[PDB]
């Protein structure tokens, strides 16, 4: 038995820690890639490349645990195609809820 793969839209219950629901350029980019890759957790830190604001986002998504290197690459580039247009330099740290749980719950 199995075949369980649910099209979960957006939890709107676990991400209640972030107050970044206020409409802004950051909100747009965040929600756009979030809707596509669907990360259970998304951390956004300022990591300026040197010229202007730059965003360094730690992603936590099961979509990437399948180890589809080229597939996650093509998907990311497709959405971040337009996304990047609004950012001088967007950096991302690819991680899963499995590895994220380690960091948050225990440490290692």
């Amino acid at each position: 038995m199995g075949s369980s793969h649910h099209h979960h839209h957006h939890s709107s219950g676990r991400e209640n820690l972030y107050f970044q629901g206020h409409m802004c350029i950051q909100k747009v980019i965040e929600d756009k890639l979030s809707s596509a890759l669907k990360p259970t957790f998304l951390e956004l830190v300022d990591k300026s490349c040197g010229c202007g604001t730059s965003f360094d986002a730690v992603i936590v998504s099961n979509n990437f645990e399948d180890k589809k290197l080229l597939d996650r690459h093509r998907l990311v580039n497709t959405i971040l195609k337009e996304e990047l247009q609004n950012i001088h330099a967007f950096s991302m740290k690819c991680h899963t809820p499995l590895e994220y749980d380690k960091l948050k719950s225990k440490g290692s």
